[PDB]
C-alpha cells in the first residue's frame, strides 16, 4: 500500500473547494459533519437529498457533500481531489475530528482510491459507509465503450480498466479504514455482485460486506438505487455510523428489517423522489461528455497498471 507524501493536486485548491457544501454551516465550522460522496452522473443533492441527507441529519450529524463537474462524470482522479480536499477541511473545521463518509456507487470507488494513494486523510476518516461501490467497476460497460458513448469515468469503471488495475496492484481492495459494503446480488448497474464472495465488485478483504440476499434471501430484490434508499439499507448505515467497531454489527439488523421500499423515516415526497433516483442519473449519462479512450493515469498510479491502454498509448512508470 503506497505510503509517505499524498500526490500534488492537478486542479486548483479553490476550483476544489467550490465543489464541496455542507448543510446549514460552512466547512470551517461545521459540527459533527459526514461527508457524502455522489454517484456516477449525479451531484450530492441530486444523491443524497431523497435520502441520507435528512436521514444523517435526523441521526445527529450535519450533512455535507462534493459535487465534482459535470455531474461524477469526468476522470475518477480529479473527483477523487475534491474529496482529499473536502476530508481536510472538514477534519480541520469540525475541531480536528476524524469524521465518516458515506458514499454511493461510483463514490465509494472514489473514497478508496483517495485513501489508496493520498496517506494523509487515512487518519482523518473515521469509518467508511459504502453503498453498492464498484471497486472492481463493472462489466456492463464495456458494450458502451466500444461505441464511444461512455464518459471518462465510466471507461475508468469498466472491468479490466487501467484504473481498477492500478488500485488492484496497489492494495486497493483490502480495506483501510473500516468499512461496510452493503450491495446487492440483483444490481442492474453493477456486475459481478452475485457470488457474496471476493468475486464481487463491492468486496474488499476485511471489510463487512453486506450482500442483502445473503442476509434477506434469495427473493428480496433490490437494485443500484435501491441499495442506497431501501429500508433495509437504512439499517445497515445506521448500524456502521453507531458501531464502536466502525462496521456494521449483525446483531443490530434482521429479517423484519429486510424492506425493499425507501427508508420509513423519509417524507412521502421524500420516499418518491428515492424512488427515481437513477431518472436524473441517466439524463445525465445521455447528455454528458463521450469518449473513445480511457482517460490516462497520472504519474503516481502509471506503476501500478502497465501495459494497459488509456488515450496517450500503452502504460509505463
Ligand atoms: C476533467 O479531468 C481532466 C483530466 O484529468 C482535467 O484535465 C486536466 O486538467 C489539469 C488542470 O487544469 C491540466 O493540467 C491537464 O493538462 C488536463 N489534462 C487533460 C487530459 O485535459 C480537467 O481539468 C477536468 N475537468 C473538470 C471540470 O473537472
Ligand atoms: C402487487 C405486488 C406488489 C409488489 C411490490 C414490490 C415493491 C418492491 O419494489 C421496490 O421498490 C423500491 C423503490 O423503487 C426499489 O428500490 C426496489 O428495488 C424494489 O424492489
Amino acid at each position: 500500500l503506497p505510503s509517505g507524501s499524498d500526490p500534488a493536486f492537478s486542479q486548483p485548491k479553490s476550483v476544489l473547494d467550490a465543489g464541496l457544501t455542507c448543510q446549514g454551516a460552512s466547512p470551517s465550522s461545521v459540527s459533527k459533519p459526514i461527508l457524502l460522496v455522489p454517484g456516477t452522473g449525479t451531484t450530492g443533492p441530486q444523491s443524497f437529498d431523497s435520502n441520507w441527507i435528512p436521514l444523517s441529519t435526523q441521526l445527529g450529524y450535519t450533512p455535507c457533500w462534493i459535487s465534482p463537474p459535470p455531474f461524477m462524470l469526468n476522470d475518477t482522479q480529479v473527483n477523487t481531489e475534491y474529496m482529499v480536499n473536502a476530508i481536510t477541511a472538514l477534519y480541520a473545521g469540525s475541531g480536528n475530528n476524524k469524521l465518516p463518509v458515506l458514499t454511493w456507487s461510483q463514490g465509494g470507488l472514489v473514497a478508496q482510491w483517495g485513501l489508496t494513494f493520498f496517506p494523509s486523510i487515512r487518519s482523518k476518516v473515521d469509518r467508511l459507509m459504502a453503498f453498492a461501490p464498484d471497486y472492481k467497476g463493472t462489466v456492463l460497460a464495456g458494450p458502451l465503450d466500444a461505441l464511444a458513448v461512455s464518459a471518462p469515468s465510466v471507461w475508468q469503471q469498466t472491468t479490466g480498466s487501467a484504473l481498477t488495475t492500478a488500485l488492484r496492484n496497489a492494495g486497493g481492495l483490502t480495506q483501510i479504514v473500516p468499512t461496510t459494503n452493503l450491495y446487492s446480488a440483483t444490481d442492474e448497474i453493477v456486475q459481478p455482485q452475485v457470488s457474496n464472495s471476493p468475486l464481487d465488485s463491492s468486496y474488499l478483504f476485511n471489510g463487512k460486506n453486506v450482500q442483502a440476499q445473503a442476509v434477506c434471501g434469495p427473493l428480496f430484490v433490490i437494485d443500484h438505487a435501491g441499495s442506497l434508499t431501501s429500508q433495509f439499507s437504512y439499517v445497515v448505515g445506521r448500524s456502521a455510523l453507531r458501531s464502536t467497531t466502525g462496521q456494521a454489527r449483525s446483531a443490530d439488523y434482521g429479517i423484519t428489517d429486510c424492506n425493499p421500499l425507501p427508508a420509513n423515516d423519509l417524507t412521502p415526497e421524500q420516499k418518491v423522489a428515492a424512488a427515481a433516483l437513477l431518472a436524473p442519473a441517466a439524463a445525465a449519462i445521455v447528455a454528458g461528455p463521450k469518449q473513445n479512450c480511457e482517460p490516462d493515469l497520472m504519474p503516481y498510479a502509471r506503476p501500478f497498471a502497465v501495459g494497459k491502454r488509456t488515450c496517450s498509448g500503452i502504460v509505463t512508470p
